[PDB]
């Protein structure tokens, strides 16, 4: 019962992936310190892909073709997930992708653990418009997630009569010049909201930059689908506060399962690992992978797969399940606001988990 | 009533796009020489993008932003369609894409006229396996269509217990060396079928090359989703014969609507324009665009859109319609075999048009 | 005596390459209608690469590997020249590159006919600084020529205590948005000169755009190393006038060889082919290729090569020669100013042809 | 007196760059434990770019724009050096590049410490031909160094009547499939020598792979310009032995300066840092940077630059100097053979350091 961890230690998204890695190691701990899985202990392998799509392929190639791994939890950025996809499909292995993403994808061998666009962007567009205004400017890192993410957010804004003013993209490893030239565009745009699809290290940099270009008084909020406790941990409180984010989970949610997860993360995560929605997603996904295997009583992927769609888990965010119709998960959807002291303060929460709909057709979407 | 034609005149796919352009010009002729559309004549614009995704953007930018065009029929290769997509969405225009493609896409402003993978690959995989063998090797041009096309064909082969031996990719503008090194791989692979996703000019080159590496006697057939009368028109009869292709239409199908279309193409297409399935698709799509506008009595896109999904057309391939749930079309699916004298000889035809399912999940697919 | 013409007919730089193609066809005419070359007539082949580096490779592959061509005149953009380079080197063929370019290259099989940076940028930097100011902003198409061109121009400006304010790059096939966002940067920069390395079709677009952002009164001149009668032919007189350009030749230079070339171009070039410095370069280079072959009395490349470096030609721009130490040419260097009626008005001309120095080390450069 | 170290800790070339980093830290130690530089201690900064050209830019951006660094030693792969180049030129800083590379480059702000092609490939081609045969096959990582490196090696082989059979390229992060498909080509090629321009981690993998495809008996040697004690440290003795490499230095050379450097490296380098030619180059370059600054008595780059070209250093490889005509160094050139027990056994050594000639014109090259 060997699992392969594909989470960067270094690179643009190293902070969030490290939270993710730990969320997964915690799950392993608990499944192990519960007599493991059929009296044998589950053992994990880790390599650092450094956020590079080719190193993810290589690492997933290595794990599968040389250490005989058939179960993987990892990948953050979508181009990184796609590079590993063919590899898992070729070797019949299973990968759990505990992250938010643009949609319009299906792999029989990939379990989608974070929200598809109808699960985060759909609710979020409505909140932003019906609470802050209809003018918005899009700023994203320059890769496939941001671009496809904005594609549907554009559709979403048009549905609700809002207006996309500008669509700005910056390198994943951006220069201050790049940052300064985009912030200026975002300033002069005069929108009511800033929809950020900037990931990793440029997140904090971008938010600070925006703050600073606006000085004293009213500046639009920065809404994002990725910004977590990971990236907020790198910003000044004034810079961070007031910022919006949708995700299935927040370290501060009221409830016994969250606190259970929280007080356990605190007793296991290294100081440079924060507690985020993505660490929550890698935790539940890892549990489920073990639970299914106990139920099958084997570490065969077919035997474990079978049981994957029959196990509902009482995850820190609420009850989750994995639809077999498209391999995505029914997830909670919370829209939290950041404190003047940098805690996520939930403002809205869907009345029940949202079923996944990866092929996003706005008009056939439920109107929040 | 101004329509923008986005079809290459030069470049890798110039032959097929030229057939497409003419299929569309013919439709215009007929809608015009039928009192036009509200007594004004429909007028078309053409520019040659040369198969380059950036020149397609530029051309669609030009047509929309300077000649006030809101209706377009064109694009062949998927990366070319995607480059134009944002442009049509930004300006609220409509583009008809009369071509086969990989799926997993949605735009409110794009009408998908050629088959999605459940419409051609699904039936085709079954035919190839249940008629030629289960061993197959994939050879494609190196861009997004071939790669995503093979992704689902891999799933398809695994469903039916077949085997993908090798996945080979060659540049869109390939050198003989490139061609020779891939053909060798395809030879040594010893498959029962060659699934080609090679497009434009390298098509004929590839097929000839394969033929020639096999000399006298048994060589697997070459099945493709794109090869049409366009590319077969460039190959020797022995090279062409025996080759498989799935598409909604073939210039040689028995029926009064085909012959009607055929004997009219013959009286309008220049000698360097052949009659293909893709010219059939650009013809029906153009008709429908006019018909809807007559019905709306206006060249507004909202007014024409409305009526788009209510007009079933009796296209040369049979009855077609455009589902409003995902903007794709219900299409016929024929699997023809090439003559020793190079005519497509239909061997199989779906009992009714296949409804489109762009989000391809093999297990939930109908088993042919 | 077969020569291969590699000049785009369509695409970003089609206008200039068409002038180039004709400059070369004229040379052929004259060498032919002079009893040819050893009583056999020289025959040319042309294909349209459309400005795409891969199609140039393919075309040069085709010409060499299938029509047995060993002599080529063509290529414009540097990435296009580099794609063909390996091909000519592999097959021992000779290519004449009649164009300006960034330097830092050597091929035994390539004859460099247009200026290296010490031949155009060096003189030009001095003129611009010692005549207009020391503040400059760089705007270029986004490919290897513009970027390497600015690299040395930066060195050059630092030598003479000038200042590079901004370095802006736009796609080869740019959107008005792209154009508008760069012009704005160039406006707000407040430089004394605009150094353009924008090529093909975006040239006119850029110059017009700049003009228009400045309206009435003082706007810095636009200096370029490529802008020719080709691209000026697409601009309004007010837009064109006052603009600077360095090149070895201008259709309007005083002299019997220029007029000879001019009055002959006029009697041979189609109306959509202008008379430029680059058509002058393809003409002299083609002559020399013939002359050497007469002298060798053969169309062998070794035999013709030998004589290449011994033939000084009295080209329309003055006496030229091809140094065997690095395959580049000693060329004239004129800095012309554009008329209010759009004629290039030479303002400066080097006292003798400048010997080529492709490995540009500013400090060891002659100070103009 | 602050110096910025730009050497990967993780990624494709992490092993060699780590040897390089240590070679530089050692130099600092010695200049410091020699009363430093003007009684203040020289202090270094390090960041891990992970072999990614964008992270090198970012890191060099960070070091310069935020920690006020004006002196840098680092970069390995040429695309990584080029990404940092504009940055150092823009901020007037100095970078020492202690590595072998393709040539055809000049920056006033870059000190070239490893050999240009006339310094390693030129001698080496002669040795290989006049000692092993004239048939050769080229295998390289797919980036600018390998490709430009082979460009000149092709010229070199043609000069000496040798033959380039095949030119094969593999990703920097290659799959076994990629490795297996290239080794096969290299096997079937039947050359006398394998010229490798494969760098980092795929080096060992490639050599092992080749060995293993050849089994028992005669297989051509593997000559390289980069393979060092770093990459040989990852291979079996039988795999490593017999292999050729040219570089200015080898940890095993007879001489008091080498042993001095060696016995000091041993007392400072961590166990995962080997002693290589590139660690020798970063050591001498760092010394020189200090020495010049002592001489100028200041850490100004102009003041230090002045003295850079006047200080000849008695480096472990012999006497070195930095030509001010092109910023490259006069270096020793040794061709060593690997032991059956994996020590580099020098077989040839140039009679004096070779002066650098970055603009490589084979015919004007000295014939070894």
């Amino acid at each position: 019962p060997l699992i392969g961890l594909l989470f960067s230690e270094t690179g643009v998204t190293a902070d969030i992936e490290r939270s993710q890695r730990y969320g997964a190691l915690l799950a392993v701990e608990q499944l192990n310190r519960e007599g493991g899985v059929g009296g044998r202990p589950i053992e994990t392998l880790s390599q650092d892909p450094g956020g590079d799509p080719d190193r993810y392929r290589l690492c997933a190639e290595d794990f599968i073709r040389n250490r005989g791994v058939r179960f993987l939890v990892g990948c953050y950025m979508s181009h990184t997930r796609k590079a590993v996809m063919p590899v898992v499909e070729r070797a019949d292995a299973l990968l759990c992708y505990p992250n938010p993403y643009e949609g319009f994808e299906y792999s029989p061998n990939i379990v989608y653990g974070g929200p598809a666009p109808n699960q985060n962007s759909a609710p979020l567009a409505a909140y932003l418009i019906r609470h802050y205004g209809e003018r918005v400017v899009f700023i994203g890192s320059d890769y496939i997630y941001p671009r496809e993410s904005n594609h549907v957010m554009r559709h979403l804004y048009r549905q609700h009569g809002g207006t996309v003013l500008e669509e700005i993209y910056i390198p994943l490893y951006p220069s201050d010049d790049d940052l300064q030239r985009a912030v200026e565009r975002i300033y002069q745009a005069r929108a009511d909201v800033v929809f950020s699809t900037v990931v990793g290290t440029g997140t904090a940099e971008l938010y600070r930059a925006i703050a600073r270009r606006y000085g004293d008084g009213r500046r639009p909020p920065i809404a994002s689908l990725t910004t977590s406790e990971a990236e907020v941990a790198k910003m000044e409180s004034d810079v961070a506060e007031g910022q919006v984010v949708v995700a299935p989970y927040f370290s501060s949610i009221d409830t016994p399962a969250s606190r259970a997860f929280v007080q356990a993360c605190h007793g296991f995560f290294p100081e440079n690992a924060t507690i985020t929605a993505w660490a929550e997603a890698a935790y539940w996904q890892t549990l489920l992978l073990g639970r299914a295997a106990q139920a099958a009583g084997n570490w065969r992927v077919e035997d474990v797969q079978r049981h994957l769609y029959d196990i509902d888990i009482d995850a820190p965010q609420g009850p989750v399940r994995v639809e077999r119709q498209n391999n995505h998960s029914r997830l909670s959807s919370r829209i939290a606001e950041i404190d003047a002291r940098g805690v996520f303060q939930v403002r809205w929460q869907s009345p029940e988990p949202i079923r996944p709909d990866p092929y996003v057709v706005v008009h056939n979407l439920d109107d929040w």
